[PDB]
C-alpha cells in the first residue's frame, strides 16, 4: 500500500478522547507537518473492519472533507488525517468560542457542509452519521466532514429498516440545521429515544427556533418529508444556502442570537 508509512514518523504529542473503539491524538508527522491520528485497542475491536473507514477515505479527497495522510496497518494501528485546529463543531457551537455565532456565519458553515456532503452525493457514497459532532472546523471557521463511530440524527427508514441512503443524510442534515441555530443543544428538548421514533412516525417535527427565519425551518422540512425521494439534495441545498441572505431571505437583520 503506498499510503503506508513507517512508525518512527509519528510524534503523539496530546490526547484528546477516549473510548471502547480506541482513541485519537494530537501530533507531528515527518517533524514538519501536524496532523491528527485515530488509534485501535487491540481488544476491543478487529484490525480488517476497522481498516474499511480508511479504505473509503483513500477514495474520497474534497475540500470539505478530512484528508487522511496515512495509514499503519499493524497493531497498534494508526489513521492519520489532517489537524482542524479548533475541534468539532458540536464543541465549537457550545463552547465560548461561539456565544457570537451569528445566523451569517452559521449559515455559511452549513453551506460548507453542504458543499462537501454534495460531493459524496455525486460520489455514489454514504455517511449514515451526519450530525455536528462529526463535523470539524479550523482557521476562518472552515467546516469539514468527519466519522468517528444514535436516533435523533438519522432517519426513520434508516433507524429502522436500515435504508441508508444520502436521502438518510438529507435527514440528519436537516437535525443538523437545529444544532446550528441552537448553538449545539440537542434535538427533541425532554424527548428519549422511543419517544422520538413515535412522535416522527406520527408526523411531529421541530419548530421553528427562536428568532430562526421560517425559510430554515422550511428547508428543515424539506430534509424531514417521510417520503425520501422528494428530499432535496446537496447540490440544491449547497446552493441553496450559499445564496440564502441574496436570494431567500434579505430582509434579515440580527438580533439577540440569531
Ligand atoms: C479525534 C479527532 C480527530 C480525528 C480524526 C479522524 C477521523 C477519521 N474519520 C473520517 O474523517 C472519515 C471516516 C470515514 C468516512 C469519512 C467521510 F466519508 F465522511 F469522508 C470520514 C479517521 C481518522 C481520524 C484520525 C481530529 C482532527 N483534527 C482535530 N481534532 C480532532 N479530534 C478530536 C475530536 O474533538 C474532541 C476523533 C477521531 N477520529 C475522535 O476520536 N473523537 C472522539
Amino acid at each position: 500500500d503506498a499510503w503506508e508509512i513507517p512508525r518512527e514518523s509519528l510524534r503523539l504529542e496530546v490526547k484528546l478522547g477516549q473510548g471502547c473503539f480506541g482513541e485519537c491524538w494530537m501530533g507531528t508527522w515527518n517533524g514538519t507537518t501536524r496532523v491528527a491520528i485515530k488509534t485501535l485497542k487491540p481488544g476491543t475491536m478487529s484490525p480488517e473492519a476497522f481498516l474499511q473507514e480508511a479504505q473509503v477515505m483513500k477514495k474520497l479527497r474534497h475540500e470539505k472533507l478530512v484528508q487522511l495522510y496515512a495509514v499503519v496497518s499493524e497493531e497498534p494501528i494508526y489513521i492519520v488525517t489532517e489537524y482542524m485546529s479548533k475541534g468539532s463543531l458540536l464543541d465549537f457551537l457550545k463552547g465560548e468560542m461561539g456565544k457570537y455565532l451569528r445566523l451569517p456565519q452559521l449559515v455559511d458553515m452549513a453551506a460548507q457542509i453542504a458543499s462537501g456532503m454534495a460531493y459524496v452525493e455525486r460520489m455514489n457514497y454514504v455517511h449514515r452519521d451526519l450530525r455536528a459532532a462529526n463535523i470539524l472546523v479550523g482557521e476562518n471557521l472552515v467546516c469539514k466532514v468527519a466519522d468517528f463511530g444514535p436516533i435523533k440524527w438519522t432517519a426513520p427508514e434508516a433507524a429502522l429498516y436500515g435504508r441508508f441512503t444520502i436521502k438518510s443524510d438529507v435527514w440528519s442534515f436537516g437535525i443538523l440545521l437545529t444544532e446550528l441555530t441552537t448553538k449545539g443543544r440537542v434535538p427533541y428538548p425532554g424527548m428519549v429515544n422511543r419517544e422520538v421514533l413515535d412522535q416522527v412516525e406520527r408526523g411531529y417535527r421541530m419548530p421553528c427556533p427562536p428568532e430562526c427565519p421560517e425559510s430554515l425551518h422550511d428547508l428543515m422540512c424539506q430534509c424531514w418529508r417521510k417520503d425520501p425521494e422528494e428530499r432535496p439534495t446537496f447540490e440544491y441545498l449547497q446552493a441553496f444556502l450559499e445564496d440564502y441572505f441574496t436570494s431567500t431571505e434579505p430582509q434579515y437583520q440580527p438580533g439577540e442570537n440569531l
